[PDB]
């Protein structure tokens, strides 16, 4: 018995048609719908399409077969010509049995169930479902027939389309995955974001210049990236090696507090600004007078205290220059069309008092269509540690503004100014480049907090985040 | 008689050959060599590949004829067979009269002359040679055979490829053109960059978000955009529209001097800050003391006295703040690797002082090869009007950069937060849109300026610049 | 001002619609009618479809506009948006006039007429259209809406495909062409069945096993070839090189007389007999008692006296053996699915007395869907001289046996054995090759004539014959 | 442990280099080099290339790695760079290992061995070697590297080119399979000559001629087909539906004999001819005088007495008419170019006295490199029953008339005129179609045997033929 994907259009209100004719005209989704059920990896093979008798009615008797698929129309008048590219079956059941048969069994790469209403009801939470093609429509449109909400404890997002606009419509193709892959298209697996870090890891070790410095650690460098990721249906925690996520949680929740004191992340088993704080670090770079720990004016004073007057990580800088945070959050909710929401932790006069400049150096916020997206700048960016964990941090940034600010998040962009590999990583990043991506998780933020300030790491919740091994 | 390109690979010392050999193996260049000479925009239609009988017999015996072209030897024996695919000829000029003859005067879509020695030396700078591809190659590897200079008084670049480096070798593909354009292959005519700009406004007015601000001004927008430019042939003053040279010229002098006075550019005859320095407007915006022309704090000040107190666009600033262009200028001469060669015009605190806040905000450095790359961050980009006269201003100041500190210029890219046409401009844009590109010109500064405060517009020369009408 | 083809399926009666829908369903056309508009020879370009409201709006809502095609809408409101996809204009003539201008003068690479009834009335016999793409219906079904006539004087057909039977309709694809031709699809350009005999003619000298005789005469040579000619809107007299198209009837009538005396064609001025016919030829086989022009029991004999017993040509053989020729025409007329429709010269027993051996040594009739057919074997075949005269000579015999029969001329197969290329044929055959095809001329018999032996020259009528010079 | 392919090229003593060359340039073999190792069924999968160092060596310096594969280079220096494009392996046993390894496992589609002479004298009978892909080259020329002979006890052809000469030399391509198949690359599986007769077979179901006789028997006819079958390496005994051998072998035996008995087949258990000869049929047809088995002046009169008056099927004809099989056979030894070598059992004198017409009416032969080819005319054509037995029938009859004639085999082509299907055979015709074809079998005839009247049934030796099931 062969196994589906379904392919469907839906409103907000899951629903799929008006007086058995559609209540919008999409091409982009007739395209897509054309592309997905047509294209084979074998040029030699076809796929099957399997479809009510309504849905096969349903279609203009000129464009009937759909062309260059195995169109299987299953009936139950106890009234229709079986072809070389149509066959009549009883059930679901039965196509599935006939397509694992011959000729079928070498003939048919993959079966897409397409409808209509009667069908879908059936088979969009079946476990022989190995994915959902869902258009997901904008729009609030009267409908008289709906499927089911995808079953989200055993379908989890793989990909999902930057949002496209067509005829007054807002729309999206998400797919999901029941939880190899490998049964996805190959144009679907590739969407994989996850593609994106792994493809300019690739690029770099390929391609990158070769340089050094003044100990003889040595790198391969490239000058100008840039990585979007869609945080609408899934957030970008790279599954290809396990992200310290919780690192992440509360590396951001002391950055949004305005510390500069390493020591409240040391007390809570954080470690990462460990080396940047010790008495021996601070001596080598020639602050013998600063305490263990005082970072001096990093990110979290710039961001909540920039232009104010540095002394030591204990003083009060309360109403003490300028907080960017609560500027960024007044003009996302007051003013969001704004072209200047923007949080900087660069300041020039502060770098000699700093125990490591900033790297991450300036993120952007924009709002349209309700989502809130930023864009963020980092001037140095090691592919193997660092670009992972900051893609996940200003990801959580994103997604807690948009909270506070009832927003849903859009996309967060990543620039890279010196995006490099150190020579010692590339042997373990070739390693890294030999596991295929699984869905990234979802991330959901406690409904009951509403204001920047009150997080703490429970207000996180992570589902379905099953990276490869270390 | 038809007319020809010439598709050469050659080493700065421009050899190429050693002793009937090549003195580099690079696959990538073979690869170029088959897709140039093979492909056809038409599928039935065929190219020729003109070449010597020392090239013919340079050959493999295997691989001959080239397959997939019409392979035309020019012989000299008073010794080798005609055939479907071979014909051999007495000249260059026998060989172009024959091709524009039937059959192959509809079966031949383009000719290529690819050598060796002695038909290129005829060849290369002939007036019915239409363009040179050549493969530039970063050696001194000793040749005996070697091809003369590209004449440079009637060949512009048309593109030139991010170099690449294989076997040990660096090198890039450039195409040059005799100054249509359309007897370009569509894959080197699709090449030029000012395409990135054409389908970047293309891209923004058929999906942008449409928005709206206070006064009832209308735009199309798009979030986290991204344009790469080589500097390394040509210089990216765009062609489908004219661009204020003068005044980018002008205006960058004026930010490298340190001035805030926009009175220093209307003595010049130079505009483009009048309306952010007038009475009215500086009353407008709560500004009342501050004198005509006084912008306050903004990037020549942020650029040559960071963090200084800001009191008139009169006062003697020497010594206050962080001179952040002299720093730049010290990393790339002294730290060329420093992952921190930065200059910002983005200081929160100064923001109430200036008459317009800093739009392109932040610029980062980087050396490799000995070329000189820089990433401009720019908040807000009018794509019909800012950003033509943008990339041009950061492509001079990579350049001047490059110049000061005994480099060559690398690559501009141009990072865009809120990338924006006007509703009033879609009409305007698609107009422009409809133009081809011509050539880039080529910018030549004056060797005899050496420091970075002592330029003047005279010291840059401009050559082959020719955009389409107003 | 461009040109156009038109793209139109019509019934017998030239109808093309029933109430504002098609009275057929023909996936074959439909697929057809996209292969033509969509396809283009570059990859880069497109064509545009030019068509009524009525035609538009006819198109079911989802698949709008036509995609990969640029979609002209001729309207007449004073109510349809345009875009990058779809242009309005107010009539053919501004349709053409538009797409001669920039950027469609590179953009389009051919402009299509489809309709609907209105804009064909016009476009169909206007001189600006180059070509006719008829569907043709073999159906009376009910229209309300026709089209004229083509118009044949100034219309010839280019290619005509096999007709096909779907959904219960017989239908086939005929080109007509304005009397280059280079303007024509590619696809339909490569339709012309002359190319059938120009491909094998360079198979054998491409390909041909090399041979040689006891005078020493070489010869280039393939073994079972065949090609088919489609006589239902042409006739195949080859237009790269003209043929004796008077001594192909003279011939005929000739063999059908039951004449075996040469002297009857010399008396005419058709000399292609007179080499086996000789004093010199006859002595120089034997045959010294036989008469100047006596050729023995060769086809004509064979045709009307299988099995009598030869004596001299002026022998009265009136009720002597098998008349062949009367028995074709009674299983044609009386027993039309017989499969024994047999005429064959092959007589083992007279092969000793026959000035030369039968070349064209059988031939089968078949009869379906009205249309007589015909497959002739060839045992040894001169490509150059023999080839193209037998194609016409026994597509002639076709038509006069389906006119006398009352039926139409269906296809005529050639088959060949030994099929040559003589050594000193090749120059002028690889010249003769080097010229593109004409449209075969049309054929039309006497209607007043109806028995086989009743025929004059003049009884055939050659229309639009025009071949490439000797 | 992966499993593999071999291709190479080799000589008739089996020679596949000179002095570490090869002694031929063909750039056909080339080609097909290319195209077997590089193409892949899925466009994003590709193919391994194992070799020796020496081979890798051979290589020019230029056009290494082979482009679009992973080649694995077996090396023993205890000195060549690891890469994306190359792997180095100890072993064949090792690289097989390794290409069942991730990332291989998904990435490589099949696995070819190239050489050099030390790896193919290991590889070409290892019983991991699923297929050898020979290209046979008719030429003596001395080689200094040898493979061993094909094992045919465990190796059958699948396929063998049509020969062809490039640059003097002949030669064809010739695939073994190991006794699925569809370890086979796509386009080597469909060059099984079986597709030829089931795509017909198809051809005819879908889009033949409905028709209908004076009993009520109906069918689905075309009118003209050609197939071609090679004799060279194998013999087209078909597969997908068992073929009566013995009845082809005594039926033939039989003709040329030149009895008209059907009593003799009778006597042997060969019932074929017992519905034509019975008591009721010959009353039934008005032959009330003729003897039960008395056929009449059928194939083998007509074959050795064409022209003699009939009698009875007990007369002794001997020295009466025409004897076309002992003229068939002088012609191919004594004037093998003649164009005249023709045996016919068409006598439309004799027709009346038939118990059925000849309907294998005519059959043709060709001489031309030491290869006897046969084309034979059937008039009218049953694909179900009689189709299949007439290809093994002429096959072997060309096969026979090689061998007396010192010469080895070279085509059969078989013309069709009315080409049917019963509308009974459609069903058991589309089951027979699900078959996939098997290898064909390999036919010797005794050497022994060497004048065309002293065969019998056991002279002739079929290997490996296994057909599917009735």
């Amino acid at each position: 018995q062969r196994t589906y994907q379904v392919v469907v259009a839906a409103t907000k209100e899951m629903g799929i048609g008006k007086d058995g004719k559609l209540p919008w005209n999409l091409p982009t989704d007739l395209k897509f719908f054309k592309d997905i059920t047509l294209t084979t990896s074998d040029s030699s093979k076809k796929n099957a399409v399997v479809m009510g008798r309504k849905t096969w009615e349903s279609i203009p008797i000129k464009y009937r077969p759909l062309s260059g698929r195995l169109n299987v129309v299953l009936t139950r008048s106890g009234d229709i010509a079986n072809t070389e590219n149509v066959v009549t079956c009883s059930s679901v059941d039965s196509a599935l049995d006939l397509l694992a048969a011959p000729p079928y069994c070498l003939s048919i790469e993959r079966v897409f169930v397409i409808g209509g209403g009667d069908i879908l009801r059936e088979a969009l939470n079946r476990p022989s479902c190995d994915a959902i093609h869902l258009t997901e429509i904008d729009t609030s449109v009267d409908c008289d027939t709906f499927i089911p909400a995808i079953d989200t404890s055993v379908y989890q997002p793989w990909s999902s389309s930057f949002p496209v606009t067509e005829n007054g419509l807002r729309f999206c193709f998400t797919t999901f995955v029941r939880v190899k892959f490998l049964f996805l298209p190959k144009m679907v697996f590739d969407q994989h974001e996850e593609f994106l870090y792994l493809n300019m890891v690739e690029d770099i070790i390929s391609n990158g210049n070769v340089k050094n410095d003044r100990t003889g650690t040595g790198t391969l460098s490239k000058f100008g990236c840039q990585m979007k990721f869609n945080l609408r249906r899934s957030f970008p925690l790279l599954t290809t090696k396990r992200v310290f996520w919780r690192g992440v949680v509360e590396e951001l929740l002391w950055f949004i507090s305005g510390s500069t004191n390493a020591k409240v992340l040391q007390e809570k088993g954080i470690h990462i600004w460990d080396g940047n704080a010790s008495r021996e670090y601070l001596d080598g770079i020639g602050l013998t007078e600063r305490e263990e720990g005082d970072l001096g004016p990093v990110y979290g004073f710039q961001w909540r205290h920039f232009g104010a007057k540095y002394t030591d990580m204990h003083a009060d800088y309360t109403g003490q220059g300028f907080d960017q945070l609560v500027d960024v959050i007044d003009k996302i909710k007051n003013n969001p069309d704004d072209r200047r929401i923007i949080m900087s932790a660069w300041n020039p006069s502060d770098l000699k008092l700093m125990a490591l400049p900033p790297c991450h150096m300036f993120a952007q916020f924009y709002v349209a269509e309700g989502e809130l997206s930023c864009q963020m700048y980092q001037r140095s960016a090691d592919m193997g540690l660092g670009v992972p964990f900051n893609i996940a941090s200003y990801s959580l940034l994103t997604c807690m503004l948009a909270h506070v600010c009832d927003l849903v998040p859009g996309d967060f962009i990543h620039v890279l100014g010196d995006a490099h590999v150190y020579k010692t990583h590339v042997r373990p990043l070739q390693e890294q480049l030999l596991n295929l991506p699984k869905p990234f998780p979802v991330m959901k933020i406690n409904p009951e907090k509403k204001q920047i300030d009150s997080f703490v790491a429970s207000d996180f919740d992570l589902t379905g985040y099953d990276p490869h091994k270390k």
